């Protein structure tokens, strides 16, 4: 089993004030809170190891480069790559993407292909294959939704064809909080030559994720919402695919040699995506947060989390007019409106009780015109969340539901 | 006045030890150390106020987009742009001089059209260059270099011409020291209607910097080594300019909508360059870097660092076959190689009696050509060394030459 009291402790965040009141942070969708070890692991990495990592001469120098590989290798283990230089550390999700898009996309997409993604994108995965796709003279084709929030699955035949050379997929709804059929879809995207993108960025955390045996050819996820400092995210990438990517975004450590004369050359595989100086200070607390989350084990997580959500979905049976978005097995996310009141409304008097909810669109427009909404409210429901936050979020939705009603 | 032991006081790498002796860290102008109040300001906005700032509803949130908004105002005053809507959050010079020649290069440079760098650029100021000038068909011409390290002024009439687009110049050599006199130069730029970039990394840290007073039109530098955190630079850019440039790498907070059948909008000046989740970790610690520096006064700095160096250069007169690169007014950092010994070699050696020395090209090949040699060693002296590690490192390099000459 697992302690919520013994996690929330580690969290100096959750002992915090807002509008006097004790907060219910119920926004981990958007960012997670951070533990003790993840940020004091990147604090002591300053206070006493810190050095540039240009594979230099002097000792801090050569003693950070080892903690930054380090963690390229306990990353791999924890997704289950073959290889630690299969990861190359990004800035976030949001770049890991373009990234594919650019090296990856600009190669392997001609005019007349097409690339297919869902209807619940994030718009860090739509955006960028809308872009290439006008680049190259290619077709942007989606999946639509079910009204309960899944896939359909149905017009798949439709969609793939000779032509389609990516399915660029949610592994979780940031909105919804489904969790599509990965490992089918990709064996249908393989039988057409077609490589998968995995958007990861709301799945990691809630339970383990083998990249082996989904067979993804990218998976992409970000640390901030991995318990983990902002600044870093992590892009997995088939060793056979990285090795044929070409370059994009040149800096240093992705830039070989440089000539006047005879122009520049770009360093091998994981390195080469990798320009500039690292965020050193984000990839040691990354570190951190894959120990502090593998210690505590994802299943017991996966439990905990599971349990709160079915608790939470049975106490919000009890609120008036709410309506809620998604499918019953929801991860991490309750997405709901509250009767006719603008979710900007009900978000507001959520915070003046304390409770820290998003409202606004998520970052995915199109889900929202699916629904035929402008807005919706969401609250996440993270591993050190509480029975007690669950009723006041329910208690609360009453209160403002008799107050404007 | 200036006191070294007390700034020294703040930083707790100095009391470090490398291969059992204490550390004298020369390598700040590859990285430089942080202060105490870097590291927490950093470490108590995790523990106390961390959340999303996608401009979000509940109260952390909130704040902490304030917060951040507030570091782009300290950053603007610090370099004396006019408003804080000229400065862009960037992962890094080397990202933020790229974004320059994506965004505005494609634009504004076309077939026949030729770009001006000098030969002493680091390689962050001279590859997207060399890309900008393939894609569009462009020339990309060189200012040379006179042995003393200075820029051969004389051959600007033979490259300035009725169809140069841009100067791309840096501030300070990361290898010389040389100081480039950029407010001529960007009078000459802007009587052929060419913009200028200058590379300030190596600047903002030696002394007061205006951007007003140079009349650059863009000015990037890095945080990581202005004392503050990795991740996390800035890109000033003239706020006529910035508001034409169009967009790139399309994220959240640069996409304004997106829709699957009519396409994406994005959002207006700063923010538009900035995709998905900001660095606020990093931002907030640049700001406390930004008022740690201004605390201690950049001309207070500047007169313990410009003495230190004549020290340092006084003393360095009594080793023998010494070879130094650079002029004799450089700032910061201090470039030579001993006899006829691989910098490899000498490098390691003073990294073996606690020394921490850069060797190798330093990111400039162009530069080692320019001396035909293949590397070089470059001690940095900044405002928290002293005297007694000059001595150390002078001993040393003695030391070395009479156990390998
Ligand atoms: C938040 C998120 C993103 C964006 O990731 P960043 O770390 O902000 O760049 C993309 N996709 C999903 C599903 C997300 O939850
Ligand atoms: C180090 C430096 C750079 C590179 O900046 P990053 O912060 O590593 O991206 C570019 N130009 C100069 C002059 C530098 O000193």
């Amino acid at each position: 089993i697992f302690s919520v009291d013994k996690v929330r402790a580690d969290f100096p965040v959750l002992s915090r004030e807002v509008n006097g009141l004790p907060l219910a942070y119920l926004d981990s969708a958007a960012s997670a809170q951070k533990p003790s070890q993840v940020i004091d692991a990147e604090a002591e990495f300053y206070r006493h190891g810190y050095a540039a990592v240009h594979r230099g001469i002097h000792t801090l120098s050569a003693q950070a480069t080892e903690k930054m590989e380090n963690v390229r290798k306990r990353a791999s283990l924890f997704i289950n790559a073959r290889s630690a230089e299969e990861l190359v550390f990004v800035r976030g999700t949001t770049e890991g993407i373009n990234l594919v898009a650019n090296s990856w996309g600009n190669s392997n997409v001609r005019a007349g292909d097409n690339i297919i993604i869902s209807q619940m994108e994030h718009h860090a995965n739509i955006v960028p294959w809308q872009m290439l796709c006008a680049r190259v003279g290619a077709e942007l084709r989606v999946i639509p939704l079910n009204p309960d929030g899944t896939l359909q699955l149905e017009t798949l035949p439709t969609l793939f064809d000779e032509k389609t050379r990516l399915l660029a997929i949610t592994h979780v709804s940031n909105v919804l909080g489904t969790e599509n059929p990965l490992a089918e879809m990709i064996t249908l995207a393989h039988q057409h030559g077609a490589k998968v993108l995995v958007d990861g960025a709301q799945a990691v955390m809630h339970h383990p994720v083998d990249v082996q045996a989904l067979d993804c050819d990218f998976y992409v996820f970000s640390g901030h919402k991995l318990y983990g400092p902002t600044g870093i995210g992590i892009l997995y990438v088939k060793e056979a695919l990285l090795q044929e990517m070409p370059p994009w975004a040149g800096g240093g450590s992705m830039i070989a040699t440089v000539s006047l004369s005879e122009g520049t050359t770009w360093t091998k595989a994981p390195w080469r995506f990798e320009a500039g100086t690292p965020n050193t200070g984000g990839i040691i607390g990354l570190g951190a947060a894959l120990e502090y989350v593998s210690a505590l084990g994802l299943n017991n997580i996966a439990e905990y989390e599971q349990n709160l959500m079915h608790y939470a979905l049975s106490q919000l049976e009890s609120v008036p007019d709410l309506t809620l978005y998604g499918p019953q097995n929801r991860l991490g996310v309750i997405a709901f409106n509250l009767g006719k009141h603008h979710a900007y409304d009900v978000g507001s008097f959520l915070d003046n009780y304390g409770i820290a909810v998003r409202t606004g669109h998520h970052c995915a427009m199109p889900l929202m015109a699916y629904y035929n909404v402008p807005a919706m409210c969401r609250a996440s429901l993270a591993m050190y969340n509480t029975h007690e936050e669950v009723d006041r979020l329910v208690t609360g939705l009453q209160r403002i539901h008799r107050l404007l009603g």
